[PDB]
């Protein structure tokens, strides 16, 4: 329980913009946005090497990300399409080390 991710659920309407919430107590340099598709592997959106900086992972595109703070790293789908449906994990890190949220479902309407 040392990642949080808020909201744990989602119903977005086409052309919303969504904002999802990752908050973390352990301290750690690094935290991760990815999706998770059914049936596929955690794909990486964006990360963060610190508090300013986000940088882009494998699938960037259609999302922003930010790290406001150590503690908070934020996924933002600037206007949601029905192809951004899926679950998202947010991860705190450092090194090798991955310390996983319990994902949060999205549905875009």
């Amino acid at each position: 329980a040392a990642v949080t991710q808020s909201p744990r659920n989602k119903v977005a309407v086409t052309g919303e913009k969504v904002t999802l919430s990752c908050q973390q107590t352990n301290n750690h340099n690094n935290m991760y946005w990815y999706r998770q598709d059914t049936g596929h592997g955690l794909r990486l959106i964006h990360y963060s090497y610190g508090v300013g900086n986000t940088e882009k992972g494998d699938i960037p595109d259609g999302y922003k990300a930010s790290r406001p703070s150590h503690e908070q790293f934020s996924l933002i789908l600037v206007s949601a399409t029905p192809s951004q449906s899926s679950v998202y994990f947010c991860a705190s890190g450092v090194g090798g080390t991955l310390y996983f949220g319990a994902g949060t479902r999205l549905s875009v309407l």
